[PDB]
């Protein structure tokens, strides 16, 4: 309960032309998130194309992540499946890899059941010592995780906190009153991450920190001092960003940011992803320069 | 495109206590069918527990009923994946199989752009020589598959048709006046499926045609011969069982009403999918009952 918090940055997955990992600029972004105050990184969640990588080049990214970290910052694995025995599978691929934990998000497009989401999360967490994040998103997924199904989770020994994408506040304090309190509650929503963590949330798993790093991590602690009109001048100065990195599927948009920023080589991402639009490249300049970064 | 009309039904993937396919309430399943007047077998969709089976099972469960098939019913393949190289792989494995056609629903979870979707499917139809029938349903994959992007696609040689499962019926109308007439429209929505035909539907692939394929079949003969006031008396008969076969999610009603009926010997799925509750027993029972079936 203290790598778990602050600004944790769901890294992209950096490719080359062909759509494959590339190394020289993963190790960039790395280098950046070690000198800007990153909590830890994410690897392999939605912004880093979970959806159209195999679970080999998938368990490589991890590894590969890991290695360039070099015990550096701490590394989450995404670990989400629709199906619990590939959920599980994945899992064992990083037993003793060096992550530090999981993320694993509700099961997408089956729509399980509230009882159907317990026995996956659970069976997953019963095969590995990993801490696990829960991972709840609607919007992606058809399937909402409640607050009384996370706090049944949250008596599992090694289920220990929820990156929470709904976008609904009322989540915050209704989740914490059913789970003890070294449970982490992680914003999964950058544009209101802020009041998540003014409500009690303990961080953010957040997009933006992928390009405004530094700005993430003091916006974070301010937060986590009680100085939140402070925290929130450096909000205003991001929100823009909060909202034009989803003007178009993530992480089309910051992937062309980074690639702007000079953070990686290119922009290149896996159909069905596509390039970046015109009013797109504008709108995301427009906010990197409200932010100051351009 | 008249094999691609009528009652089609989104069979059941029958399992063994272990959540492995059973070959015996397969064939068992399939002879129904055949006997029901059914038009065709999706094989491998959302109700056959598509998001449970690695593709080599699935493709085994394809393969399966086509052989047990024997040429006395047409199938066709789901092959929706949300990573386009994957869907092209998997539509790959079927070509020269026997199947008629491939059902492949949008990207899921990834939440891709309408522009994303067209190179998605254009991707896809390239690789094959395979009809096509795209499929909407936002309620499990976080996208919607709109009429203007469908009149782009239906342009394309071997894309045929559509499995409209919004359950707005106002697609209807909206798909057909930008689409050739025998671009094919088809309910993906069992309650509002008779609704769908009578604005200018072509058939139905269909969750209760797994339980009521005899009535399912006969509805469609007569939505299609125009004597709605006669479909419409089987539908009222069937509607307890179009809305309760989702009282807890598909296919866990649906497979328990399959065993109830003595046509498969387990209604065991996979997780995430848990048995069915007690209370889920008694209502899907009352509505078979209600139609006769029970």
């Amino acid at each position: 309960h203290h790598m778990f918090t602050g600004s944790i940055v769901a890294i992209v997955t950096p490719m080359d032309e062909k759509g494959n990992v590339c190394r020289a600029s993963l190790k960039k972004l790395i280098d950046y998130h070690v000198a800007s105050g990153t909590s830890a990184i994410v690897s392999v969640g939605t912004t880093g194309e979970s959806a159209t990588l195999n679970h080999d080049e998938h368990a490589d990214v991890v590894m590969m992540t890991l290695d360039l970290a070099d015990g550096r910052i701490p590394v989450i694995a995404g670990t989400g499946a629709n199906a619990t025995a590939e959920a599980i599978s994945l899992t064992q691929r990083f037993n003793d890899s060096g992550i530090v934990g999981c993320l694993t998000v509700t099961p997408y497009y089956n729509r399980p059941s509230q009882e159907g989401l317990y026995q996956h999360f659970k069976a997953i967490a019963e095969h590995t010592d990993l801490p696990q994040i829960l991972y709840n998103v609607p919007s992606r997924t058809g399937c909402d995780l409640l607050p009384e199904t996370v706090g049944r989770l949250a008596k599992v020994k090694n289920i220990i906190g929820i990156x929470e994408a709904t976008g609904n506040l009322t989540r915050v304090n209704q989740i914490k009153e059913l789970v003890s309190d070294d449970f982490v509650l992680l914003s999964g929503d950058d544009a209101s991450a802020l009041d998540f963590m003014q409500l009690g949330g303990h961080g953010v798993i957040s997009v933006t920190a992928n390009v405004a790093a530094r700005d993430m991590a003091q916006m974070c602690k301010l937060a986590a001092e009680g100085h939140f009109a402070e925290a929130r001048v450096i909000n205003q100065r991001l929100m823009p960003l909060h909202n034009k990195l989803f003007v178009e599927p993530n992480p089309i948009p910051v992937k062309w940011a980074c690639k702007e920023l000079g953070l990686v080589a290119t922009d290149t991402l896996r159909l069905p992803m596509t390039p970046i639009t015109d009013s797109g490249r504008e709108t995301v300049r427009a906010a990197l320069k409200h932010a100051g970064l351009l």
